[PDB]
């Protein structure tokens, strides 16, 4: 029992996902601009040996980001499965002794700069040149790991209670400095991995300052205290529970995508790391169309879960579902009716637009199927119960993703790319349908 401000706690609930979604719709698509405007500097003043530095650098960030993710998530889970069973002061408990544990990485994260940043990233495929700028990279960031981790957890947790829209200035706002902040330094200056490094640490310090005020300023949203008002409860156990599927979910992709930056650094030196980078960032980017809906729900399905009308939240889960579905659909057309003008980035050989587009054609006869896939996933996790979670992930991610690729190249072919992704995917969905009429309760409506 605290003081619940504006943001919402209403049940005005379906422009709740609307105004709730389209924040993340928009911060999200420009921080997305961002990595674009600033890595094609880095194929510049430098070329396309650090790029592949940041590339094999890249996957040691998520180790960090993973951990925090799942400290963030927890929070969004709890503060809101705690506001509409409005346990009020809890969430302000929960929120600084988070806090905590961050306090605790962002420190052995500044610790391993100085330690384990080479240990580990010699440890693939080290073209002498790619390396220093992977470190020069890295250092920085590490540095560094503070500004980091905060500025993730604390924009997850504003979405937790209601703020995507301050979300979108804690995200609007790296972006924009980040571009002029790197231009400074890669460009204007000639401070370029070694220091594009440090404008995107400059910028993940300067929105820290500023969520410090949404945050003791003016104490927007929610339960917000500073003196004491955290520890270590016996609460953080209650968070790494929530978390543990999210830090999992990329620490499942994040740590197989090591791999696949590095068994291809024993094929393409660096010709093939670049091109990784670059197919990411088009799943990630028009990802986000999804990605973004399923933020809304996260702290909607949060505080409606929690006591209050229960009713309206199968509302939100019946019309989440009903949406995502026709940007499945939607991006899964697009992503197929235009494989040709995307491989047309990817300009080379006429065999480039063919087992290339090859297997982004029926690669991708999933898609459609994904929207579901994952928007079950905010949903057992909005509401802290993600053993099923948990559970789920490890189809996806792991154990019928790698135990397919692995059945198809023992020998299978450039078709054990192919099958190993539509198909598990597949599996994986068909499962997911079954979470759910085991549990007749979420969508207790249909």
């Amino acid at each position: 029992q605290k003081q619940q401000s504006e943001r919402l706690g209403t049940e005005a609930i379906p422009k709740l996902l609307r105004s709730l979604s389209i924040p993340a719709m928009i911060g999200m698509f420009v921080m997305a601009l961002y990595n674009v405007v600033n890595t094609i500097f880095i194929s510049y003043a430098v070329g396309i040996e650090g790029v592949a530095g940041v590339t094999i650098a890249f996957p040691i960030m998520m180790i960090m980001m993973s951990m925090a993710g799942a400290l963030g998530i927890g929070g969004a889970s709890v503060i809101s499965r705690r506001l509409g069973e409005r346990r009020g002061e809890e969430a302000n408990q929960v929120f600084g002794n988070i806090l905590t544990v961050i306090l605790v990485l962002s420190v052995i994260g500044f610790i391993s700069a100085f330690t384990l940043l080479g240990p580990a990233l010699q440890l693939f495929g080290a073209t002498s040149v790619t390396q220093g700028y992977a470190t020069d990279y890295l250092f920085p960031i590490l540095l560094g790991s503070i500004f980091f981790f905060f500025a993730f957890a604390a924009n997850n947790i504003i979405r937790s209670e209601g703020n995507a829209t301050f979300a979108m200035v804690t995200m609007i706002v790296p972006a924009v400095l980040n571009i002029l902040l790197d231009v400074l330094f890669i460009f204007g200056l000639n401070m370029g991995v070694l220091g594009a490094s440090i404008a995107t640490v400059i910028a993940q310090a300067s929105v820290t300052g500023l969520v410090l005020r949404y945050f003791l300023t003016g104490k927007s949203t929610l339960s917000l205290h500073w003196s004491d008002l955290r520890m270590k409860g016996s609460v953080i156990k209650e968070v790494c529970l929530v978390g543990l599927p999210a830090f999992v979910q990329q620490s499942s992709a994040s740590l197989m995508m090591i791999a696949i930056n590095s068994m291809l650094l024993r094929f393409g030196s660096d010709f093939y790391v670049g091109v990784f980078g670059l197919v990411q960032r088009i799943m990630m980017f028009v990802m986000m169309p999804m990605m973004g809906i399923m933020q809304a729900m996260q702290p909607i399905v949060g505080y409606n879960y929690g006591a209050k009308q229960y009713s309206r939240l199968r509302e939100t889960v019946m019309l989440g579902f009903k949406v995502a579905t026709i940007f499945s659909i939607g991006i899964f057309a697009l992503l197929m009716l235009f494989p040709e003008a995307l491989l047309r980035v990817f300009t080379a050989d006429r065999e480039v637009i063919q087992a290339g587009v090859s297997a982004m054609h029926i690669l991708f006869c999933v898609t459609f199927l994904i929207g579901a896939q994952i928007v079950a996933g905010g949903l057992y996790q909005s509401l802290g119960k993600p053993k099923q979670a948990l559970i789920l992930s490890l189809s996806r991610q792991i154990i019928f993703l790698i135990p397919l690729v692995l059945i198809l190249p023992h020998i299978f072919g450039l078709s054990g790319v192919w099958w190993a992704f539509p198909i598990a995917d597949v599996l994986s969905f068909i499962l997911t349908v079954v979470l759910l009429y085991r549990d007749r309760n979420v969508f207790f409506l249909k």
